[PDB]
């Protein structure tokens, strides 16, 4: 028989990525046949749960996908191994989620990217405007807004009558500028950090704040006041209303991200593009999120996880995971296969990617805060609505919010 060969596993919480890592990783073994690398593919739901014991206990596999709100733990413990290599061809917004004590403690595998800007090329032709001028919008609370003006040309009522006309009549509106709502991936967390404003801190709810205030109060105006965005009783418990609308041809501009790449461009029948997402106070700042695969310092065989960590970091390995375009590599020279992937589609993916160029913010997450962000949800729903005022609700909101996180932290613990 065949020489037996070094066993290393990799656990992750993603099945197509599972299936993009069994054929880097056979890849891997033709060039490296000494070591077979094995997925362990585990639901996300008990994911964390599920690490931190297997971990404590000294059964967890030789490498694991880690995420920005669980990695510290680990480092701090001395649970992971110190990524010792240049980071200059990984996503610099991924390597930043996983740095800690001046430490990289994962190998970058996968980014959200950024926050950008669908358009119907169609609607802004009939409304005199030109795709690249969706590229220079600004949003404000003060004079210098750009943003309002164009969304109210680009919403229309059953009689042709844009939103800025006297007579428009918001019950008859047959096409919506925007797709601003109670949305924290597509709309609020990127007008809270472009406004300068943080979200969450240090585990905890921390959106009431100046930054914040001045995000939502913007918000609640484009919905309520000047109707260019869908009534938020449309998209509070509906995720996917704005998205339809856009698709049904009866949306301009449709601010998303990768994730909504697929279902536009399986869908869309109009002539679509993507431009950048508008800057606000504090310039144009996204939120992203990144994956990062840590060694396990306890692992039975450092050297081989070692290289096949090299491997998972390098554009060859990663490559794999970007080539289906349904995931987007954090390897900077594996990105190409993404783009070229959606260029042969006829999308320019650009926006998405040069967003993360400035200043960002994290996606939130952490233990206990799936209960705090469903708590926040009533409150945020009158918030939307236009009722009581953003100032009140978002005090009483993030109190709840956190009253919610605690309360399952606390019952975890006992």
């Amino acid at each position: 028989p065949r020489g037996g060969k070094i066993v290393v596993t990799v656990r992750l919480w993603d099945e197509p990525i599972a299936a993009a890592y069994r054929q880097s990783f056979a890849a891997f073994t033709r060039s490296h046949p000494d070591i077979e690398v094995r997925t362990n593919l585990v639901a996300y739901s008990t994911y964390f749960e599920t690490l931190r014991t297997d971990v404590a206990g000294g059964s967890a596999d030789d490498i694991f996908w880690l995420s920005n709100a669980y990695f510290a733990a680990y480092a701090d413990s001395g649970r992971l191994m110190k990524i010792q290599t240049d980071a200059a061809d990984w996503e610099p917004a991924v390597v930043d989620q996983f740095t800690r004590s001046g430490v990289l403690w994962g190998v970058p595998q996968l980014t959200d990217a950024g926050i950008a800007v669908f358009y119907n090329a169609d609607l802004l032709a009939a409304a005199g405007v030109d795709p690249t001028q969706v590229d220079n919008l600004r949003w404000s609370r003060g004079d210098d807004d750009t943003l309002r003006p164009m969304l109210a040309r680009l919403t229309v009522d059953a009689d042709g009558r844009t939103a800025n006309t006297p007579g428009f009549d918001a019950r008859r509106v047959r096409q919506w500028g925007y797709n601003a709502a109670n949305d924290p991936q597509a709309i609020y967390l990127n007008y809270i950090g472009s406004a300068g404003g943080v979200f969450q801190r240090d585990g905890k709810f921390a959106f009431d704040n100046p930054g914040a205030i001045e995000a939502f109060r913007y918000l609640v105006g484009l919905i309520n006041d000047d109707h260019v965005a869908p009534p938020a009783s449309d998209t509070n418990d509906n995720g996917d209303f704005s998205r339809n609308q856009f698709l049904a041809g009866k949306m301009a501009l449709f601010q998303s991200g990768t994730y909504s790449l697929a279902p536009v461009a399986r869908d869309a029948l109009f002539h679509w593009g993507v431009a950048m997402l508008p800057a606000g106070p504090a310039g144009r700042v996204s939120v992203t999120n990144g994956i990062a695969a840590a060694g396990n310092s306890a692992s039975k065989h450092p050297d081989a996880v070692r290289q096949v960590l090299a491997w998972m970091g390098s554009t060859e390995g990663n490559s794999y995971l970007g080539r289906h375009g349904a995931a987007i590599p954090a390897v900077l020279s594996a990105q190409p296969v993404y783009f070229d992937y959606w260029s042969a589609r006829g999308v320019d993916v650009t926006p998405f990617f040069a967003v993360l160029n400035g200043p960002r913010i994290a996606a939130p997450g952490g233990a206990g805060f799936a209960a705090g962000q469903q708590a926040l949800e009533p409150y945020f729903d009158e918030m939307f609505l236009g009722r009581g005022d953003v100032t009140t609700t978002l005090r009483q909101a993030q109190a709840a919010a956190n009253a919610a996180t605690q309360r399952k932290l606390a019952a975890a613990l006992e």
